[PDB]
């Protein structure tokens, strides 16, 4: 009847990186093909003051959910202790409309973008183990560490420290806008996008556009087209990988229907 | 004053029921809605068509002074051909924010706090526009709103003695009218409830008529409205049906709980569209009552017409009662 809130600590206590890697994984392609996800809404709230209103749906009874999240942006709050980003994710039934759950946006997205770095590592992440590098020790480090464990039983740039591409040894992951890479860290090999948003999005991409250094052409592709396999992965043996995420509606979805199913069991 | 939290807090509709009483929340819209209309802003709603036969709706608004420090997003899902199914076709979840950091605060049901707030906003209309003498009320329906708008016009007018329920299944009336005689709840021990199946017999019974309705046999004929009668017209999101005629608007004064309703409902858009009212004579809105710009009741003669559709500052004043009171606890 009611729906459920899911703390912060439940969320960590339900997911495990290496299942919600899984899951990504295997409902990925069906996920992308029936979920509707419209442009956002955005507003500012004062000079200094966002809110993002997100929402997406697919209302074939093979994945039957609404979801809505809701984001604020209060970027002076960095100014004094306060978080930048907040919200929260409120996911619905979409066959009677029920509100079924509602859980914080910033710790699902935490664990969204950990997971679809570390299964963008397992197909651009060379077999070794022990070998992992991490740029930053913000509150995404543990889930990266996790995640890319997870992966390979690389170098994760998530906090913002800038790297060079003339240091890199003979897999980049960029987690999404200030400078992360030079611009020809995608000189070496080939750059790999979470989805077509991010040709569009991340700032080293499109500046590095910018100065022609790479056509859209030369992007080996994006995570959907590695999973199913249709572009291909590593190819060589001390290859160049980097995998660029800004981040998809799509994965929020599949995150959250993921928490409330096995919090219900 | 006490207990804060860097949480989003869950209020259910059972913690919605035990915080809430109508009195309070009537008197919390009647002291910050001259404010709260002023600072807070309002953008045009987000509607999506999820399916052929559901919709989902986003209503944010915020104000961004710190005497009213809120960010508030409505969400509803309407899926009509859930009374098929026996379950409700109008659900959502209200969602209230620190407008000065940013930070979620609390999350409620929607559809609950729409009971709440639309009972209470005709309730303090009533304490201006009904006449303090009055002892009969009619509600006309006998649906989730009616013993909401029964404590709220009871609040408003303690003087009331007498209540009449109309439905047109009598026996949903009756089963109202007995549970609300046996219900021991304080805001309604000093009262008698019944139930009848003959609205035109009823109606002229009523110092105040209020009308929850949505069907051509919940009809009130203005005709048989009696002198002094304050009339509630309550509107529910997508519930299109006339409460009224045109007579009952051509006797009286209308007021209405905000601008909106002169475009939104029905009853008014009809009336204006045939000559018997004129936009400009309309008496008032709800704001312009309580701040004193416009007076309401002006005889014990005087038929009174109360419209409300709804208003995203009274959702954000429910809303906001609600989490400051579950703080102050």
């Amino acid at each position: 009847s009611s729906p459920i809130f899911i703390s912060t600590e439940n969320l960590r206590t339900i997911l495990t990186h290496q299942t919600l890697i899984n899951h990504i994984q295997s409902n990925l392609p069906k996920a992308s093909t029936f979920l509707q996800t419209p442009i956002r809404q955005h507003y500012n709230l004062s000079p200094s003051s966002s809110l993002l209103l997100m929402p997406s749906w697919s209302s074939t009874p093979s994945f039957p959910y609404i979801g809505v999240k809701l984001v604020t942006h209060f970027p002076e709050n960095s100014s004094q202790n306060l978080p930048g980003v907040q919200g929260s994710y409120v996911l619905f039934n979409s066959t009677t409309g029920q509100t079924l759950a509602s859980m914080d946006s910033t710790e699902l997205t935490l664990y969204r973008t950990s997971c679809v770095s570390g299964l963008a590592s397992k197909y651009l992440a060379r077999d070794d183990s022990e070998i992992l590098v991490m740029v930053g020790a913000g509150a995404l480090a543990p889930h990266l560490i996790k995640a890319h464990f997870s992966a390979r039983p690389i170098v994760s740039c998530a906090t913002n420290a800038l790297v060079k591409g003339e240091r890199l040894k003979v897999h980049l992951d960029l987690v999404g806008s200030m400078k992360e890479c030079d611009d020809e860290a995608l000189k070496r090999g080939k750059v790999f996008v979470d989805n077509e948003a991010a040709l569009v999005e991340a700032g080293e991409l499109v500046g590095a556009f910018e100065r022609g250094v790479i056509k859209e052409d030369e992007i080996g592709g994006n995570l959907l087209e590695l999973i199913r396999g249709d572009k291909v992965g590593r190819s060589s043996s001390e290859e160049i990988t980097v995998f660029k995420s800004v981040g998809s509606a799509v994965v929020d979805m599949l995150a959250a229907q993921f928490v409330y199913e096995t919090y219900t069991r």
